[PDB]
């Protein structure tokens, strides 16, 4: 399998790199390749003008994969890249505020070698479940990384005192008081104008994580660990459920019409179930579909992570994150279809529960149903599972990976297993969660189907020297996590536990005012419906 992803990257530096200077390439690499024609992917703005895609937030697996493949194989080209990449990027592409030309409104053309804002009226820094690699970057430049990482928070606080942050961060802004700004705890679900959104909290509590663990900031671990604990205060009393977001809306206006879901009318979730279900019924408390993917998955994965790696200084972190694992498998899952229940964090179960009237959350008549546990729980769950061996977390494992035709991991480690051997998933994430089963346990049958899964990746998803979702699929990703996968695969196999970077299901997105090729605009287009395309 190391050989394959070797072959792989190789192929990555060869098609994916500057063919636009001659023979003074710079060190960039384009985002996607028609694995076909070697035709780069490209953004093509409103006059027809096209840039080659390199947003290096959405190259960040890959800057991983190259560096473990480094490791295991002895061969340091490719850590040596990813550095030429990182050192070219704080040279050339990082502003006086110390952002970076890169994220969801910004990138880099290969061609011109300018920065690009596709999306004319947010030219702004943007990070969504991102989780840089700044490991390999304070390994570059430890000053340049932790500029990034203060002008950062500088950028995407909008008021200290309370923890807002914005989703959208602006270049250029002169530093505040930073770390050394006053704090006060405002009471749970305090009314507000502005919304501090879990998946921009994320790349905030993971990267002045990092800036404690590389420099021993006791002021980045402090704001990292209370902008963390936001979310954890004003959990339920009795379940410990939630929350998806702290506060809510400000109400300034009586409201006139149940489908107008203005937050001037206040908490849109206490306008459509506080009649029926109390007080309690507050946006940030609706357990509901996708809003416990981010909270339960992309914030928890993170977190786990970093509660772990922070040692001492992440026990509380830890904590937290296993405590509200643990609740919302005990009072939302259903092993016997892999399901977790719609709920209000009070408890309220809402499966079947029927919408009396419009609303934000869905029109009048509108059924909620218990919704299928994607591989996102899977390895949140593998991973807790891994640093806590508690059943409540194993119950979930089990029940997703017996949904994914893995067999029965069993009732516990080592314990009445009958795994599929036969299985056909060829599915990245699976094999992450079987090697953190595998590691807390050292039950031999969940490393042997992870390896069943790496061949399977190998045969179906190894294609034209690229690792593709469907082999229609028009442009390959070089963030593609395939590789990763079969590198921390192999790491296992080769006793290697430092080689491969444990995984955080991070991403990059671009997006944008896209040229149909008719010359209309889509508005708000992005990259991963790009991705999406078939021939
Ligand atoms: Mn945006």
């Amino acid at each position: 399998r190391l050989t394959v992803v070797k072959q792989y990257v190789d192929n990555v530096l060869n098609k994916a790199s500057d063919t636009y200077h001659g023979d003074k390439p710079s060190p960039l690499l384009a985002d996607g390749v028609d694995p076909r024609t070697g035709q780069q992917l490209e953004w093509i703005f409103p006059d027809g003008r096209r840039a080659v895609l390199s947003n290096f937030s959405a190259q960040q697996n890959l800057m991983r994969v190259m560096s473990g493949l480094s490791q295991l194989s002895g061969d340091p080209r490719y850590q040596k890249r990813a550095e030429d990449i990182v050192r070219y990027h704080f040279q050339n592409y990082q502003d006086p505020s110390g952002l970076l030309y890169w994220g969801g409104h910004r990138f880099v053309d290969l061609k011109t070698l300018q920065p690009e804002g596709p999306s004319e009226k947010e030219m702004v820094h943007e990070l969504k479940n991102a989780y840089p690699y700044y490991d390999l970057m304070f390994s570059v430049d430890s000053d340049a990384t932790a500029r990034f990482i203060r002008g950062f928070w500088n950028a995407h606080v909008y008021d200290w005192r309370i923890l807002e942050t914005s989703r959208h961060g602006e270049y250029g802004k002169p530093m505040g008081a930073l770390w050394e700004s006053k704090f006060e705890q405002q009471p749970p679900f305090f009314a507000t104008k502005g919304l501090s959104f879990l998946n921009a909290g994320n790349d905030l509590i993971y990267s002045a994580s990092l800036l404690y663990k590389h420099q021993q900031d006791q002021g980045a671990l402090t704001w990292a660990k209370r902008l963390a604990d936001q979310y954890v205060l004003p959990r339920d009393a009795k379940t410990g459920l939630g929350v998806y977001q702290f506060t809510q809306a400000l109400k300034r206006e009586e409201p006139t019409d149940d489908a107008d879901t203005h937050s001037k009318f206040g908490d849109r979730a206490q306008r459509q179930f506080g009649p029926e279900f109390g007080p309690t019924a507050l946006e940030g408390n609706m357990m509901l579909k996708g809003r416990t993917s981010t909270l339960y998955s992309e914030n928890a994965l993170m977190q786990l992570q970093l509660g772990k790696d922070l040692g001492p200084q992440g026990q509380d972190l830890l904590k937290w994150t296993v405590d509200g694992l643990k609740a919302f498998a005990k009072y939302a899952y259903n092993d016997q279809d892999n399901t977790f229940r719609p709920m209000i964090a009070n408890g309220q179960d809402l499966s079947n529960y029927t919408l009396p009237r419009d609303g934000y959350y869905g029109k009048k008549g509108t059924v909620l149903k218990p919704y299928k546990a994607g591989n996102e729980f899977l390895i949140s769950y593998a991973r807790a599972y891994a640093i806590d061996n508690d059943p409540l977390l194993w119950k979930v494992a089990r029940g997703i990976a017996n949904d994914q035709g893995l067999g029965d991991i069993g009732t516990a480690p080592g314990k009445e297993v009958k795994v599929n051997m036969d299985t056909t998933n060829s599915d990245p994430y699976a094999l992450f969660a079987l090697l953190d089963l595998y590691h807390a346990s050292q039950v031999a049958d969940y490393r042997k189907l992870a390896e069943k899964i790496g061949d399977n990746i190998i045969k179906i998803r190894y294609i034209d020297g690229f690792f593709m979702a469907s082999s229609d699929r028009q442009y390959a990703d070089v963030d593609a996590i395939e590789p990763y996968a079969l590198l921390a695969l192999e790491a296992s196999l080769r006793n290697k536990p430092q080689a491969v970077a444990p995984f955080l299901n991070g991403a990059g997105f671009t997006e944008g005012a896209y040229r149909m090729d008719d010359g209309s605009a889509r508005v708000s287009t992005r990259d991963n419906e790009l991705f999406l395309l078939n021939v």
